């Protein structure tokens, strides 16, 4: 299965690491192809040298249309639109794994599709007419059938995993979500016009903590359908460039201990859904392979009267716990 | 009013600060002296310039034993036990602000009174067998009796008025609260071994989240006794170098919509307790006096059946709302 | 003298604020009307809330088309080709302030003649075919037949007063400069595509030292003829938001010492050229209001035998040290 | 040979991983025992997790007196004086890495020898009596005589290499160094109170360019004995944790070209001392295991008449750069 990549920006770049690292383990799948806006040069740089992931352990060059990765070719197109790039007939591209941010619905990732690609993952939240998949939480539901498919958002896949262990073991009456969360690209360096008028968007993200929207934690009955209207929640944008925490403050339909919360969530324990008592701090979640990474030392259990609060909290390599996510989905997309 | 100020820190320089910018209105009370661990002239140095709160609009300079500050002298002292400091029989000191962090009890911060100040105002949580105001919240519980007395903390006094407008205009039942927090003097630089051995406090400040314990909410019945035993919560410290924001989880005794708790919050608008929805970010909030500043563009009120979630949120300058809110306690405490 | 801003970017909004601060001092200008690629709504925000330098303490909001500032409504376009902006007939524009990067040379900045304005002051170096002005340095070039005109750049703004004082007192033989610089929106947020396609460009600004180019020190010439081809330099861009440092180092036509060095750049000293022995630090600089802030505590001569090197060191606010100096230009543009 | 690494820090730790991470190429070495202040718990926490340079891929834990890796068992003592560890009778220590910056000179390192260690190599400059090796440039100094013994700073590893390239080609008549450098623990979080007072080490250290003195120019003649008197500099500390770059501007014997200097200098590559000219920036540095890393994109040599400027730079991850060349001194000590 040939993958085209379709902007290789941090998700687009950090995939194409994973895949090859994964090296025997992604087998049925190997990149052949990717389209940006820029030059081959600068995408080889990009991919050998990362501010956050550190250097790539290969030999990556470029020529005056590919980047060279150890000494394999992967031919570079800048195609702004979609339909246009023409890395079927050129390169065999089967699949597209979508990570420009550009084309975050089905209508519009049909453009690929209309381009003679077959499947496109699109690395992003991609709206309700196709299905969100979170990898340990319902990849299950994914069939060979499907043509466009969603691998949700960093904060979707940090959250999933552990709602899905509260609801399956407690089950939750109502949620709020907080996450602090790392800047991210759509945001500014320093203060100014921000695509989308936003003014909050707006404001210098190195030196701010910056409100955010997010709809992660109210579109999470598309993963987990029991919790479809349970959730809602918001993000806090702050001064680290990768790595973020999702708290989660829960009715449980059970009277718990922080102990019995802990102890419940831990059976869910898997590749894509760590448990991790160390006391780190956000830094050492960089380069984490998990979707989820939940720290027990940060539950708290609010008791009075008859009236409990539970909040539980996984971190995440946004950028990075995403991408493996997001592969994982790959590899069992291209099993079938 | 005399006052010494122990602990020329960020705390003891900005309320240096805001007592000679109240001018007129700090009448009753002057500094006349301060004590620390190291020389007048890096004293002098630091009141003027400030990396977050800018440069002191005055002439600074300092002399072999004080600082001057536009012709006025002010002593300086060298004295690691507070018994020691000569300032009483020196500098005629009647009061101090006691802001080093070593004496945050009744029992030590009496080595004051054995040097033979009246009455100290502490600048941090100090225990439960004094009173701890928060001002615009329980500053009339305050008379000339007491001797020693709480100023809470930050977050005390971000948190105190938004839970007493909650719990007079509609009950909690129960709540979480989590400050995403400016880092402090007690992190670390780099990692590396820090006082007290906590894991987390050990790690570098201004490139990690860092999650925090906190007694704030938890604490919260000695400012406000209805809500003893409801609250709890903790901290995440994130790379702003001051600028903070609370956000606080409630149940609620009735049904509420966002805009039905913003209306009944804006009802206790004062100097303490701003209200500002002009959707502001961490940078605007530095300089604010107000010891807490609730922002109704984060109110969110989720709701699943019969079940009701609040959140509320409300900035602070963690460094200079605070010292506003204990100059607002010092000005009243001298008018006694 | 109507003035229209094209760019409502750093330097647009801070040239908005020193010109209204200065109050009578700016009585023959006004700005009457602004054009960039946004709503009024952020533009009056951006306006009013500076994540660096602080709260403009008016009142400010925004019409459909407007931002209003105390009450004066300054009307807002949103003209991508300058030939188009309207405000000459609508507003009576005579002079336009361009300062949005994009018409940084006299054919480009041709379009606002085009449009009906009479002169334009570029923000930025525009090349050798018109006069490049730095305030303090070579204002008396400059005469009411000039059409369109340069006020250089930050770096042009900081080194030359250093290099004019130390030409006229000891001559410069050859030099060559180091400014560590602030970050700025040229640069990447994350490691990303930037325009250009510069490797070091595309890095992420906030958690890099990266070097880059500048033609400052190679085009002094255009300000200070006599030190044509004499000089070089580069840039290292570091994590400051705003606030920056150039270094020269010199062979002189004398041997010095760096007290007579020090002493000689003092008698230049002006509103456009401070002398500040404070030892202060880039976060001091912010708001400073001279176009260089000379620091006689960086001074180092250093010497072997009859070899004698001379670095001096001024710092500067890149956004408002500039700033300052373009209206400065402004200004006597204006009595001409 | 059995190492006892007195002060945990940075550079302690970073030695304890290089010296493991060798393997088999550190065979005649091993640490045996640790002394500093603190627990074995935060010692074992803080090996294991690094903000800067990851997780260290090994299995960390502590006891009640030791720390733990990969199941073997490493001695903690927290002795403040160092005459008072007592690992040479308990541990077999035979050789002391002084790395707590307490004790940089032959007088106050003669305690370890009073302890019973036989030799000591120290972590940072420590005077003129004794050698100071740069490995690459001055190693062949060192004998099995010698007992006390410096690696001089990072600086000073950055700079020597080049400096010796340059007077061994060309000769160096004078020159002057800056470097821009990571904020290190000697510096503050935020203003306040330093340990010696110095008004600019005050500053908050993640927010500021901070000018810093430094001798590593002007003591370069213990390594590199011919430019004896020849260099001076200073640093400009700036916000990045880790990862720093020297320029140097010098006076040659001989005119050069860019180009020239380039090549004469990548004659001197070696382990020690990198040529790397893919464009790099600080972060790409980290990890690096050179000295000092020469970047030739910045070569510039500025000429004017018969006068020329010669400016060389190299970068070093001034933690890991440091500490695998003392790794390369003690492998080399350990062989005498
Ligand atoms: N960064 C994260 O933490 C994260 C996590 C989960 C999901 N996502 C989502 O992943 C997607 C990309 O995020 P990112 O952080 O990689 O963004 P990025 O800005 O780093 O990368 C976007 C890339 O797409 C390229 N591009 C833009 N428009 C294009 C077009 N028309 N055709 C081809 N290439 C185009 C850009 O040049 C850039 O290289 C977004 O949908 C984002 O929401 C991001
Ligand atoms: N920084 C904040 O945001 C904030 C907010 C509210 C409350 N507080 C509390 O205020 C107090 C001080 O905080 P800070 O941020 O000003 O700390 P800081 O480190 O900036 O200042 C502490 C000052 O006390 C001096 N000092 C230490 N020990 C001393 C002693 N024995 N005698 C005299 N001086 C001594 C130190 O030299 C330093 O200048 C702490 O209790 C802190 O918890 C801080
Ligand atoms: N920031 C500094 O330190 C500094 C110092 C001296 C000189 N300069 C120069 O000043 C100029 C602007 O710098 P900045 O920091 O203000 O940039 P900025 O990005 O903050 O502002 C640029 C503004 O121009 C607007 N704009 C872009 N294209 C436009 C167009 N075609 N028509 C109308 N508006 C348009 C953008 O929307 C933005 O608001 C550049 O030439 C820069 O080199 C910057
Ligand atoms: N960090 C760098 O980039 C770097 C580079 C080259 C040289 N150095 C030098 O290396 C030395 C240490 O630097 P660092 O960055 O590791 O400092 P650090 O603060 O990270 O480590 C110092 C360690 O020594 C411990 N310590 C302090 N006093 C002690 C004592 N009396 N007995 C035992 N342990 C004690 C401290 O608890 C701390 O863990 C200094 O001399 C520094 O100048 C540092």
């Amino acid at each position: 299965v040939r993958i085209g990549i379709n902007g290789f920006g941090r998700i687009g770049r950090l995939a194409f690491r994973r895949i090859m690292d994964l090296g025997e383990k992604s087998s049925d799948i190997e990149v052949v192809a990717i389209n940006d806006l820029t030059t081959p040069a600068l995408l080889a740089h990009l991919l050998k040298y990362d501010s956050t992931h550190g250097t790539f352990n290969h030999e990556v060059s470029a020529t005056d249309d590919s980047i060279v990765v150890d000494g394999k070719k992967y031919r570079v197109y800048a195609e702004p639109q979609a339909q246009n790039i023409p890395w079927v007939k050129n390169d065999g591209v089967d699949f597209v794994l979508e990570c420009t941010g550009f084309y975050t619905s089905k209508a519009k990732s049909e453009a690929h599709l209309k381009a003679g690609a077959k499947r496109v993952l699109i690395s992003a939240p991609a709206g309700s007419d196709l299905k969100t998949i979170v990898y340990g939480v319902n990849d299950d539901t994914l069939t060979a059938d499907d043509k466009i498919v969603s691998a949700g958002s960093c904060t979707t896949n940090s959250l999933a995993p552990m709602v899905n262990a509260l609801q399956k073991e407690f089950g939750i009456e109502v949620g709020t979500m907080t996450t602090i969360h790392a800047y991210t690209s759509t945001q500014m360096l320093l203060d100014g016009p921000v695509r989308g008028g936003n003014l909050r968007s707006a404001r210098a993200a190195a030196i701010n903590i910056i409100p955010h929207s997010t709809g992660a934690a109210k579109a999470i009955g598309l993963v987990v359908p029991e919790l479809n209207g349970k959730l809602n929640g918001h993000a806090q944008r702050v001064p680290v460039p990768d790595g973020s925490v999702t708290e989660l403050v829960s009715i449980l339909s059970k009277d718990v201990t922080a102990d019995e919360v802990n102890e419940a969530v831990k059976k869910y324990e898997s590749p894509s859904f760590a448990y991790n008592d160390h006391n780190i701090v956000s830094s050492d979640v960089l380069g984490m392979t998990a979707g989820s990474i939940f720290d027990p030392t940060q539950t708290m259990v609010t008791t009075a009267g008859d009236k409990q609060l539970v909040k539980t909290v996984a971190w995440y390599d946004n950028e990075y716990s995403f991408t493996c996510q997001m592969v994982r989905t790959l590899l069992k997309f291209a099993t079938l």
